């Protein structure tokens, strides 16, 4: 149910099914906490989908509290990486770089860290098992005292959804926030490229202090094929894909999409789009 | 004489020797033109040395006219590249780029452009004779209408001292600003590594619309070792270098300079200092 989780103020684990109630329970809990808390502290809402952040933000409405509603990748950049990169790693490192997921991939953290200073763009990890950005954000927090002070003094609770898609390294940063930075966590999981269901599924059994709640249902890549199909009938398409797409990257993507709008050329376009980031899905695209 | 220069409103050649009179006559002419002109137009004072910019800028004082006093590369980036890069070359190209002379050098213009789109950070040309940044600025002006409109409607006269030390690429842009965009020019030449004095000397007699005014004396790398010697006894001597210097590059300069403060170590740090950027000079350094 919804009443008892509203009363609870500690760490809350929600096991909503099919995502029907995830966004609804997120908005309700956020409003309840914001109206109850009269202090200067604010909340941060992080979503894998950029569109999911936008629809959530629209439901809270205008507010000057300073709350953060955005993507998981956009949270670390805006709140941890951008302001405190120079303090943690000296003035040489830049704070005006740009994150590009498709280009400039590296193989090792040390190589990824060493290219970062000279490249002046936020690089990405070629391997899908690890996320370099969240390792860098975690490293910044440990190194920088002011970064630790700011995070504690800014946020009192963090709202996370789609936690079963969270990477193991991404899980590592959040548990850093919860354990010594003493920040309440409201994470939602359901039974992303480097998705690690292991960390979320094992979290329920490993930790007993966390509170778990399972709401009733009523009260994998086919999504993006439907989105390009409806677009054929581009910025909205960007919100569906996880992360924040660069202008250069989306212009290249849009060039491929307008090339789509015969069956043979349809299949080749879907192949390269998948390469940039199933035999049944291509047939469905051919049908529509 | 000085009063002959002041009342002239056209294009002025100044041939002052040793730089004693050219520095004070540049400030005097700038003040005279600013006082005389009551319109919204401003002037741009560009110098090879960053130090020369501040010493000139300190002689005008605080003003809301919107005048520009700075380096040649600083003028091109702040007034042409940064605002109008996206308009000329599409939204894919960035404007949060940074200038780094020591790394990411380009061998070809088209390759230099194509690496710029993906690396997203400005750099210098590998060949010192060519300055990739300035033809990029010239290319931006030719392609962007708003960039051409802004420059014409902002500045009515440009002050470029040490024009005999100007490069061919820099000369190409300034002449485009003069004859094509109809902007008054005020240059100084007294007969940067990759430049040539031939262009200025040739332009003395090649151009008939230009005015040749002679300024008498009384009215190569010796400095760089003197600046570090007084530093031994970091942002100051870095400012004396030609062009804007990145913070990381300054830090690298700092870590290679502090090693100097035996004789053999002195010679080797001088050698790679030149490599990053004479037998008599190293001996003089050993003496001091």
């Amino acid at each position: 149910s919804r009443e008892q989780i509203i009363k609870d103020g500690g760490n809350i684990l929600v096991t909503a099914g099919a995502g029907s109630g995830k966004t609804t329970i997120l908005v309700s809990k956020i409003e309840a906490d914001l109206k109850e808390n009269k202090t200067h502290y604010s909340i941060a809402a992080v979503t894998f989908t950029n569109k999911a952040a936008k629809e959530i933000e629209g439901r809270l409405g205008y507010s000057s509290r300073g709350n953060f509603i955005g993507t998981n990748d956009g949270f670390v950049e805006s709140e941890i990486i951008r302001p405190f990169i120079k303090d943690a790693f000296g003035n040489d490192y830049p704070d005006n770089f740009t994150a590009e997921y498709f280009d400039n991939q590296f193989a090792s953290y040390d190589k990824g860290l060493q290219v970062l200073k000279y490249q002046n763009i936020l690089g990405t990890y070629s391997n899908p098992k690890k996320n370099f950005k969240f390792q860098l954000a975690l490293d910044i927090l440990k190194k920088s005292l002011v970064a630790r002070q700011y995070i504690f003094s800014k946020y009192f609770k963090i709202f996370i959804d789609e936690y079963q898609d969270s990477d193991k390294d991404m899980h590592n940063l959040f548990m850093y926030l919860k354990d010594q930075l003493k920040i309440k966590l409201f994470i939602v999981g359901d039974p992303w490229r480097g998705a690690e269901p292991e960390n979320f599924n094992g979290l329920i059994e490993n930790s007993t202090d966390f509170n778990k709640y399972h709401l009733t249902s009523n009260f994998p890549n086919a999504t993006l094929l439907k989105e390009v199909i409806k677009y054929v009938k581009i910025y909205d398409l960007a919100a569906e894909i996880v992360g924040n797409l660069s202008s250069r990257e989306i212009k290249e993507i849009q060039k491929i999409i307008n090339e789509l709008l015969n069956q043979v050329l349809i299949n080749q376009v879907l192949i390269n789009l998948f390469a940039k980031l199933d035999t049944r899905e291509i047939t469905a695209f051919t049908e529509v």
